[PDB]
């Protein structure tokens, strides 16, 4: 599935999640969020599973995104896991937790958690 | 806070997580889990906020492992979401999503959420 | 909108979720999943924001079904988090955690996490 | 563990939830926030499993507070999803979400999720 995973992929608000799956399960690429206090791309990495099971089973997956870049700094991080659903037309279909940093008497609302579905097209 | 995140960390499970932070943002090293389809050291990679707020606020991070190894697959990643706490007892408190492959009809379950705070001691 | 939640509701699964909205913010009805461990229907009771802003926000809402009935005990108990939007298409968007008795030593892995959308048609 | 339920709680925040436990398995009473945009106290209602298992596993439960009361409207709405563990030192484990009420645009954030753990004492 690295063949599968690699490539450009976008999510139902418009952001974009470009990627590279290595065959020792890394993943690699940038990300640019089509919302929030964001702008361009931003370095991610992850990791997924590079033998999975053949029974017609996702693959899973997942990979961190830290909101800082040359242009911003949200002081933030959002990680996504979820799973590759190869065939016709092919998702990952993701949850994901936004973590931005806080002071301890903040820290109970630090957290948002959503859900992106990602397809090859548009 | 590159010298505060690099390093062994322990979670309340008895978790080892071994973690550097490079100047980039990057994080790699590698989780031994306590509990679970698992067995030694896997891979992990994430990402940090390596400018972080003045105001005394966490520094966001996070970090993907998948579950595959050369001992075990268990078809599955988790991502932890959080942030570094420094000072006297540092903490990197998170959240965390583990999602396992399944089938689309058993997609509905196919992610647990959890909370686990690391500890540079036992 | 009491009157634009108050009625029945499908999710993406073929779920029907049977809600009365009361004046003081209550909810009350059934619930029927199709699927997991489950057969017929399930007390549900929760609360929503009775008093909503009128800037075209959603209304806040949230209910719990536990899956014990007089056919079925799934030790466990779902709560979905979400709003109401009205309109055309009206639409309750949720997220929801899904957590099962589990042994101390399980614990770590007692709830599940997911998001269900609802609409007024199957 | 209807005995065991009902009554007065605390969470780690200082927020104070006083509920009874219907033989039938509901979850009444109210809620008052140490933090966030709250004063008083806001009605609950919930559900647990009033008949669990017997080999030490948790009893399942959630509630929903809506975050308008006479005083207060924040236009959202909290659900905890947990479980009861009894014994010396009793338990309420929970992991919440808290949704807020929002335009289509902000929706990819309208949804927190954290973890508050309950007890009979400060
Ligand atoms: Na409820």
């Amino acid at each position: 599935d690295q063949a599968g995973i690699t490539g450009t992929w976008y999510n139902q608000l418009g952001s974009t999640f470009i990627v590279t799956a290595g065959a020792d399960g890394a993943l690699t690429g940038t990300y640019e969020s089509a919302v929030g206090n964001a702008e361009s791309r931003y370095v991610l990495t992850g990791r997924y599973d590079s033998a999975p099971a053949t029974d017609g089973s996702g693959t899973a997956l997942g990979w961190t995104v830290a909101w800082k870049n040359n242009y911003r700094n949200a002081h933030s991080a959002t990680t996504w896991s979820g799973q590759y659903v190869g065939g016709a037309e092919a998702r990952i279909n993701t949850q994901w937790l936004l973590t931005y940093g806080t002071t301890e008497a903040n820290a109970w609302k630090s957290t948002l958690v959503g859900h992106d579905t990602f397809t090859k097209v548009k």
